[PDB]
């Protein structure tokens, strides 16, 4: 037995994102007056790109994920021409927006970002959910600043652009690449040219700029391994020591 929700259930606020496919809005539930996002994806479009094999997907996965580093999915329901997805919302805005404004984090709440993505990424891991796109854009922010993942090239590991075959292992590169993109204010394989990153994503060629410290740098160096097998475990990343040493919040 679930709840069934209507769109006259919520007083639509002012518009927060917009997407491929529809749009977000901040709204109340008219019963309990609870803040949140609602998220409107058009059928016809989400047809049009064979996406929505997707969708069903994430969907399902997203209803099952309950973790305080995982944007929250409270229910769905849809119309004739719309999906409509009940969202937790986060009013710190998105990570990506702070890195902005700030230019780039320091070692404090880089460590504790990475630490709360560790966290939910290992929930994610034992539940076998994998891969998830945790650039700064799909990263949001709690009342708290606490983070939240919010993804439902840079990017992408050397066995995915090469084509290769892949597992967990991938979340931890991007863990990397996130580490970096917090204390350096720019991804670490950024070229001219989608050629450029990718022959820089396969080689693993990259540079660190003086601020980095010893402790970063052992991290990132790690997680950006090429072969997936030497990048450390979810559990050694909680327990580095640079880690250990500057997350304002345990694991
Ligand atoms: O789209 C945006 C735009 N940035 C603010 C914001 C959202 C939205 C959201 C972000 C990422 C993925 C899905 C999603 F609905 C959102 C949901 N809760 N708080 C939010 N803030």
């Amino acid at each position: 037995m679930k709840r069934q929700w209507a769109l006259e259930d919520f007083e639509i606020g002012r518009p927060l994102g917009k997407g491929k496919f529809g749009n977000v809005y901040l709204a109340r539930e008219k019963q309990s007056k609870f803040i949140l996002a609602l998220k409107v994806l058009f059928k016809a479009q989400l047809e049009k790109a064979g996406v929505e094999h997707q969708l069903r997907r994430e969907v399902e996965i997203q209803s099952h994920l309950r973790h305080p580093n995982i944007l929250r999915l409270y229910g769905y329901f849809h119309d004739a021409t719309r999906v409509y997805l009940i969202l937790e919302y986060a009013p710190l805005g998105t990570v990506y927006r702070e890195l902005q404004k700030l230019s780039k984090f320091d070692e404090q709440r880089t460590a504790t970002y990475i630490t709360e993505l560790a966290n939910a990424l290992s929930y994610c891991h034992s539940k076998r959910v994998i891969h998830r796109d945790i650039k700064p854009e799909n990263l949001l922010l709690g009342s708290a600043g606490e983070l939240k993942i919010a993804d439902f090239l840079d990017y992408l590991p050397p066995e995915m652009i090469e084509g290769r075959m892949h597992d967990e292992k991938v979340d931890l590169w991007s863990l990397g690449v996130l580490c970096y993109e917090f204390l350096v204010g720019k991804p670490p394989f950024e070229a001219n040219t989608y050629q450029e990153t990718y022959k820089r994503i396969s080689r693993v060629e990259f540079t660190f700029p003086d601020f980095v410290t010893e402790g970063a740098r052992d991290l990132i160096s790690r997680l950006l391994k090429h072969n997936p097998s030497q990048r450390p475990m979810l559990r050694e990343v909680l327990e580095h020591p640079w880690i250990t040493a500057n997350s304002s919040k345990p694991s």
